[PDB]
Parts: structure tokens; C-alpha cells; sequence
């Protein structure tokens, strides 16, 4: 579809009646270090991606019943589960995380995060991109649209989190590798992954129910959680609704991630350990995932100005999304 100017994009933003909506107030504002045991996390594991890691197709649990790959799947799963028992027992892989909730308001395509409820001092800004193609009856989405504009005078909030399956991940895989045991070496990385992702599901649930607290009586099964049948979203930088990776640096700063979990970001803004998940929390009932997709040169120059970066640095990071021939 033909791109649109940034201005026409911004003119077709998410239309909602803010004067008639009262965003839910965050019950626990602030930053809180969190933890979760392997035992608790196992109830939140989505196993389908583990089987796909072992090049097996099929969705858990039906996959355990496949007359051809069923038996290999059952072996994998049994070994998966005995290793979990062992890391659980020996406390050798320890999931760590941090979560935070903040007063926030939308100004343009960005989200201002305030030091407190007087909302007079911006401690950080969460920058976002807006879809830049001609949209038919649908707004040109930007994640900032799901937070109340500062102009509406409504108090709103945003949350963030960073979780890891454990800082031991490499020590464990490194040891399986030294003795040429690539099976378990894969096994331990595949599990740390499931655990990181389980912790993100579990923590999002605690946020919906207690920390932000807008859905205190929520009672979803793990399959309902996997189907995302809850109110709200937890977009992660790097994913399609927010493809710009350097924003992981804002989360690291807001939650003081390294100080509270030992998790670090690299030169290309990847997270260490490898089994880690970071992102934002949005409470709006209408929030959803989508792809920003191809963005034009006017959006790149504006984004660079807001971020305080040169247009070429922004070109490096948004390269998969430039809707024009970059250089
Ligand atoms: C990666 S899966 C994780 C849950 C799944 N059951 C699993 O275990 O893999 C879905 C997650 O990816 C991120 N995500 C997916 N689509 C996204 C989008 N379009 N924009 C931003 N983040 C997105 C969100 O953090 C979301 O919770």
C-alpha cells in the first residue's frame, strides 16, 4: 500500500473518547525486584515452542499423541521435565526479574514518564513509531495512542519489566558443550528460554491482577494465557509494534535492570543472558499488536530529532523498516 505523510499518519491516529474514560490507576507505583521458582514457572510454560526447537511440528499436548513423532516428542518432554526437576532441586538455574509501574501520558507519538503524580518532571520518554501506509477505516496505529494524551488531563500509567530464566544459563550450556554433549547443551538453552518466557507470562498476570490491579478476579487457564485472552498487551522492543531496539536502553534505565538482576545489554542492544524478555505493559482494552512496517524518511528524521540521534544512526536501527532505499 502507498505510504502516507507522517502528518496524514498522525491525523489518522487511534480515535477514542478520553473525556469519557478513566484509565485504571496503578496500585503499586515504583520498581520492585521479583522472583519466581522453577516450580511455579512450570505451570506457565508454553511447550509448543520447545518442540519446534527440536524441529517437531505439532502443538502441545496433541504432539505427544502423534503416531509418528509422538514417541520422540514424549522422550524429549520426559527429558525436559527431569532436567527441570534437577535444576529445581539443585537450585542451579535461578530466574530473576524486575517490574515497575509509572505515571505516564502521551504527547505526540511518544510517552512521557513522570517522576511522580504531580507530573511536572519527565524522568524518561518512551518513543514510538507510527504505521505509515494508507489505512482503510483503521487508524494508523502507534503504541502511544493507547495512553491518555497529556492534553486530556487524565492520569495514566505505563509499566515495564525485564525477566531472565537465569544468569547461569551459559555456565550450564558451556559445560554440556565441553564434553561434546550437544543434546543437553541444547536442552538447557531450550529450557531457560521456556522459563524466561514463562516468567514473562506469570509476571504479566501478577501485574494485571495485583501490581496494576485492573483485573483482580482474572482466572485464566494456561491455554487462555497462551491465547492472550486477557486485557492489555506487553510489547517488547524489537517486535513489530515497536521495532526499534535501542529503546531497551530506556527500560534498562527506568527499572535499573542491571543493578536488580545482573541482566545486561550488548553493543547491538541484545540482552544477556540469552534467555531474557523485556517490554512495556499497556492496560487499554483496545490495545493490540500490529506491525509498524515501512516507514518513510520524514518519520526517520522526526524520530531522530526526538531521540537526539543522527538520521544515519536511526537508519542503522530501523533498516528492516525503511520503506525507502537507505544509505
Ligand atoms: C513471543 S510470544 C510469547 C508467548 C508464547 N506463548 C510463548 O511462550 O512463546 C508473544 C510475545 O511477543 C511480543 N510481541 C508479539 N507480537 C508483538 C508485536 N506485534 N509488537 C510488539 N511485541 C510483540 C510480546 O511481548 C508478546 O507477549
Amino acid at each position: 500500500t502507498p505510504p502516507v505523510t507522517l502528518e496524514a499518519a498522525r491525523d489518522n491516529d487511534f480515535a477514542f473518547d478520553w473525556q469519557a474514560y478513566t484509565p485504571p490507576v496503578a496500585h503499586r507505583l515504583g520498581v520492585q525486584e521479583v522472583e519466581a521458582s522453577i516450580e511455579t514457572l512450570r505451570n506457565y510454560i508454553d511447550w509448543t515452542p520447545f518442540f519446534m526447537t527440536w524441529s517437531l511440528a505439532g502443538k502441545y499436548p496433541r504432539i505427544l499423541e502423534d503416531e509418528v513423532v509422538g514417541v520422540e516428542a514424549q522422550r524429549l518432554f520426559k527429558d525436559a521435565n527431569d532436567m527441570l526437576d534437577k535444576l529445581s532441586a539443585e537450585k542451579t538455574l535461578n530466574p530473576r526479574g524486575v517490574v515497575g509501574l509509572f505515571p505516564a501520558n502521551r504527547v505526540g507519538d511518544d510517552i512521557e514518564i513522570y517522576r511522580d503524580e504531580t507530573r511536572t518532571h519527565v524522568i524518561n520518554v518512551s518513543h514510538h513509531l507510527r504505521q505509515q501506509t494508507e489505512k482503510t477505516g483503521f487508524a494508523n496505529y502507534c503504541l502511544a495512542d493507547f495512553v491518555a494524551p497529556k492534553l486530556s488531563g487524565k492520569a495514566d500509567y505505563i509499566g515495564a519489566f525485564a525477566v531472565t530464566g537465569g544468569l547461569e544459563e551459559d555456565a550450564l550450556a558451556d559445560a554440556f558443550e565441553a564434553q561434546h554433549d550437544d543434546y543437553n547443551k541444547i536442552m538447557v538453552k531450550a529450557l531457560a528460554d521456556r522459563l524466561a518466557e514463562a516468567f514473562a507470562e506469570y509476571l504479566h498476570e501478577r501485574v494485571r491482577k495485583v501490581y496494576w490491579g485492573y483485573a483482580p478476579n482474572e482466572n485464566l487457564s494456561n491455554e487462555e494465557l497462551i491465547r492472550e485472552n486477557y486485557q492489555g498487551i506487553r510489547p517488547a522492543p524489537g517486535y513489530p509494534a515497536c521495532p526499534e531496539h535501542t529503546e531497551k536502553a530506556t527500560i534498562w534505565e527506568l527499572l535499573e535492570v542491571e543493578k536488580h538482576t545482573g541482566m545486561k545489554l550488548t553493543e547491538s542492544f541484545a540482552m544477556w543472558p540469552g534467555a531474557s524478555v523485556s517490554g512495556w505493559y499497556f492496560s487499554h482494552p483496545d490495545s493490540k499488536y500490529y506491525a509498524v512496517a515501512q516507514i518513510q524518511r520524514d518519520q526517520v528524521e522526526d524520530y531522530a530529532r526526538r531521540k537526539g540521534m543522527s538520521v544515519t544512526e536511526v537508519e542503522r536501527w530501523l533498516a528492516p523498516n525503511l520503506g525507502y532505499d537507505a544509505d
